[PDB]
């Protein structure tokens, strides 16, 4: 290689050196060799062509092998060589670029001190495209995209020609479909997400251009292309509603509406938003979840998000087009698939249409026409649409009251067919909650349902069946207080007649619908004890579409502004008798196993339901107690042993964690005390699960670098594993509550650089909670969390910075109390983040937000720490950040700045207000700046009355 290095910088030397390199496949020197060798051959211009094609092939194969131990010096060197040698060698050089950018930390660390080199690369690719091989063109758009996904990529500078380039390319209505269009739409999404609240004019023009081009490349791979176009529609959802309120665009948008309808209506039954992609359960799902009026997207469904995305976006664009009745016409359509699609689009749309009395009445008449459609699909969806409309204030008008009776009627009989036993139940429940029919017309039918329970019972025992049965139990303990054991005993009989877990039709068809939460809540009601607690939002993971929507979710108010738009013992023994056979049959089915997803999931839901109500069914103590516990836990053990010895491709542990999570508590001391007092059998379950986890680990990089990495499947599984470990240790120690168990910390500080970032939400959750941590605990945790941030592969990535800021925030009051051993570490890290990380153009938007929160919290504890360490004051850093920062950070701070005036005596508020206003945006050519200024002044005013005078004065001033 040394003599070969001299050989490169005589064709037997060059071609031979490249052959020896290919055989091969500090570095800086060989890289110089290759560069100047290609240059010597370039000036020394078919053999010439072959040697030119073959030298940077060796180059690119070297940049796929030292691209790990490369640094910014070698980065700039390679980049300037690529842009200097070329004024033939397109594909080789572009390949070197592609393989240099494939490593994300590379294209992020080039977004350092200036953006000179980043702009060099982006302009390289823009010029290359605007010249436009064809596959090389795809690689050009790919490396352009790979540059644009860097949340500290300075885009605003080279943001004039870039979108026009990308969406000028796409206007070509040929080159049937491939990576080209997927990458076109990916760069569009990212650049638009940047420039969504800066350069409003550019954006309105762009959307006026890409609402047409979207109604063409939606020709009815294609999975990912429909996904990118649905993300695009999620973005543009606001410019469309603004433009329609401001005349080609109406024609174009209507044509696009009809392309969406024509595409969705020929999707007959497999992938058409099946009725198993929604749940009617009354769990505490998080607020940012996707939901519509009655149902909501089934948790942990990364496979049914595209259909919900399409229907959600279509409902929004339709209620935003009929604003400036396509749906009722399509409802009276002829082709049955069109009527089915118009039956699906009723709840999504009524979530935001605010219909009038005539429209509600008419649509309801037609739906009562469609309810009896002899068809599981159509009758079901029709009843769901009806029960979506039945939850207004418009529906409670007498002009259609008998109509409700009709629908009630058309459901009271439609309860015994397992095809439509779910939707029908929903309907009943809806009418029994909104009170559209008085409490004497509907008493005989309820008596029939609850006393008979074999005809006009909810034939299937799913989420909505249990909801309705609970509402009926309460109705009948409210009207006929005498004969309440009748209700409770009929209820228990129905529950244990319908709940057959160890059967193929149940376990495979509607096993996913029914959850242990609903079962045990109904049973605890009919005994008479109490609900399950479930006092916090469920934890779940999502897929790309919903995550991307969760990115553009905090900033939608600023875009709606910038755009200007003893008997109990009888019943318990009854239930125990009726229940034990279920466990016996389950244990026989389990002994046979020493297998699919559905049978195994049903068995684990059954063992959860068993472990939940053991503390119920032991006060019986009629010798069917010991046997019950032993049998339940024998099922649990057999299940775990099927789970372990299995391929990690089914991912059964995904199933068990996803099912068992909603019962894991919050990790504070009082809740972990009430888990040792009320539900201990759940704790024994969690112990067995922890053992299986430990052992499966004994047997054997980053999916996304956003702030949302902790909502992807990988992160959810890691956080759940560690909460399970935590609960197990707490159970065993029995008094080591709260005090973070040193084994848990040693499992925290014994992970990889890819996982410490994944479990950061778990670290936040434990540490923020009041919990004695060992000295070495906080010290070691902080040592490792800091070490992640100084590796040149994480020095720029968003997630590492956010995580180290959060961990410093967790122990805010150790270093700012005394001088410990940790105070030096936090000093070093504060200094590196403030003085060094921030002006280097390395902190991203979410990193700057997390640092703003760190500072705003620091002022409430020390308020001068940054001086006693030798830096400018914290407030100085905060406002310096406010002046220069991507509008997302400006919005966050302006929203949480009116809390900065809470740490100061009332005498000095106009002084602080002068100081702040010194650091706002103000320039007449920039209208976004003035918009932000008026925004923050309105916020201060609407919170602090002291600053109302100056807020109004400066609002009228500009």
């Amino acid at each position: 290689f040394k003599e070969i290095e001299s050989h490169l910088v005589s064709a037997t030397a060059r071609k031979d050196a490249v052959e020896a390199l290919i055989a091969y496949f500090a570095y800086h020197r060989l890289f110089e060799a290759l560069f100047r060798c290609t240059l010597i051959e370039k000036e020394a211009y078919a053999a010439a062509a072959a040697r030119l094609e073959r030298c940077p092939e060796a180059l690119r194969l070297a940049v796929r092998h030292g691209v790990t131990t490369i640094r910014r010096k070698t980065a700039r060197a390679i980049i300037d060589h690529i842009v200097q040698v070329l004024p033939p060698l397109l594909a080789g050089y572009v390949k070197v670029l592609y393989e240099f950018l494939d490593n994300p930390a590379s294209a992020e660390n080039i977004a350092a001190l200036s953006g000179e080199g980043w702009e060099v690369c982006v302009d390289f690719c823009i010029d290359v495209l605007s010249r436009f091989g064809t596959h090389v063109a795809v690689d050009v758009l790919s490396c352009l995209y790979m540059l644009c996904i860097a949340h500290n990529a300075p885009i605003q500078r080279k943001a004039d020609r870039l979108p026009h380039v990308v969406i000028q390319l796409l206007q070509l209505r040929q080159m049937k479909i491939g990576e080209l269009q997927k990458m076109a739409f990916a760069t569009f999404n990212i650049v638009f997400q940047r420039m969504q609240a800066e350069d409003v004019a550019l954006c309105k023009t762009l959307v006026k251009q890409v609402v047409p081009l979207l109604s063409h490349w939606w020709q009815p791979m294609l999975n990912s292309i429909r996904d990118e176009m649905l993300k695009t529609l999620y973005g543009t959802r606001l410019y469309i509603q603004a433009l329609l309120r401001e005349e080609s665009f109406p024609q174009d948008v209507e044509e696009l509406l009809d392309t969406l309808w024509c595409d969705y209506s020929r999707r007959e039954e497999r992938a058409r938003l099946q009725l198993d992609d929604i749940t009617f359960t009354n769990m505490l799902l998080p607020p940012d979840h996707p939901r519509t009026g009655i149902f909501s997207l089934r948790p942990h469904h990364t496979a049914g998000e595209q259909n919900w995305a399409l229907l959600e976006n279509l409902a929004i664009l339709e209620a935003a087009y009929s604003k400036h009745n396509r749906v009722h016409q399509k409802l009276h359509s002829l082709d049955p698939a069109v009527r089915l699609s118009a039956l699906q689009l009723i709840p999504f749309l009524t979530r935001h249409k605010k219909p009038s009395l005539e429209d509600v009445a008419e649509t309801l008449e037609d739906l009562s026409k469609h309810v009896t459609a002899k068809q599981a699909i159509v009758a079901s969806w029709a009843m769901l649409a009806c029960s979506s409309l039945a939850i207004h204030e418009v529906s409670r008008h007498p002009s259609l009251s008998s109509s409700w009776k009709q629908l009630w009627q058309l459901a009271v009989r439609s309860l015994s067919l397992p095809p439509i036993s779910r939707a029908s139940c929903v309907l009943l429940n809806s009418i029994l909650k909104a009170n559209l029919i008085p409490r004497h017309e509907l008493a005989d039918d309820i008596n029939q349902i609850v006393t008979t329970a074999d005809i006009s019972g909810p034939a299937i025992l799913v989420d909505a069946s249990l909801g309705l049965m609970l509402n009926l139990l309460r109705f009948r303990n409210n009207m006929f207080p005498n004969a309440s054991q009748a209700t409770s005993n009929h209820i228990i009989r129905w529950v244990f007649v319908r709940w057959s877990p160890a059967e193929l039709t149940y376990a495979s068809l509607h096993g996913t619908h029914a959850t242990p939460y609903d079962l045990v809540n109904l049973l605890r009601a009919c005994y008479g004890i109490s609900p399950l607690v479930m006092a916090q939002p469920l934890r779940l993971f999502n897929g790309p579409i919903v995550l991307h929507w969760k990115e553009q979710a905090e900033m939608e108010p600023f875009i709606r502004y910038l755009l200007l738009l003893a008997g109990s013992n009888a019943s318990r023994r009854l239930a125990l008798e009726l229940f034990y056979p279920k466990v016996e049959e389950l244990q026989e089915l389990a002994e046979s196993w020493q297998v699919s997803m559905e049978r195994l999931r049903s068995m684990v839901l059954a063992c959860l339901t068993g472990a939940l109500l053991l503390p119920d069914l032991v006060n019986i103590n009629s010798s069917l107690s010991r046997d019950l516990e032993s049998a339940v836990f024998s099922i649990v053990d057999a299940t775990l042993k099927v789970i372990l010895n299995s391929p990690p491709s089914e991912n059964l542990f995904g199933m068990i964690l996803a099912s068992s999570a909603p019962y894991i508590p919050h990790l504070i001391e009082p809740e972990l005390i009430a888990l040792k007092r009320e539900r201990p059998h759940l704790l024994k379950f969690f112990g067995k699960l922890s053992e299986a986890l430990y052992e499966r680990s004994r047997r054997e990089t980053l999916p996304r670098r956003d702030i949302l990495l902790s909502y992807t499947p990988e992160a959810f599984y890691l956080e759940t594993s560690l909460r399970i470990h935590f609960l197990d240790i707490i159970r065993l120690n029995d008094g080591e509550i709260g005090r973070i168990p040193e084994p848990i910390i040693n499992q925290l500080a014994g992970l990889s650089g890819e996982q410490f970032l994944c479990c950061r939400e778990f670290m936040r959750e434990i540490f923020t909670s009041d919990a004695i941590v060992p000295l070495g605990g906080a010290t070691t945790i902080l040592e490792t969390a800091g070490h992640i941030v100084s590796r040149y592969e994480y020095a720029c990535c968003e997630v590492a910075l956010c995580n180290c800021i959060d961990i410093m925030d967790s122990f805010i009051n150790l270093w700012t109390d005394n001088h410990f051993d940790i105070a030096e570490m936090a000093g070093d890290l504060y200094h590196y983040l403030v003085k060094q990380s921030l002006p280097n153009n390395s902190m991203s938007a979410a990193a700057q937000i997390r640092l703003a929160s760190l500072l705003l919290h620091l002022l409430e504890v020390k308020s001068e720490y940054a001086s006693n360490l030798g830096l400018p004051s914290s407030q100085s850093t905060l406002l310096k950040i406010l002046q220069d920062g991507p509008m997302k950070l400006k919005h966050y701070i302006g929203l949480e700045i009116p809390k900065l005036f809470g740490l100061y005596v009332l005498k000095t508020h106009d002084d602080i207000f002068v100081d702040v206003l010194e650091h706002l945006p103000s320039d007449p050519d920039v209208v976004e700046g003035l918009a932000f200024r008026l925004f923050v002044l309105a916020e201060l005013a609407c919170r602090w009355p002291t600053l109302l005078r100056r807020s109004i004065y400066h609002t009228f001033e500009i």
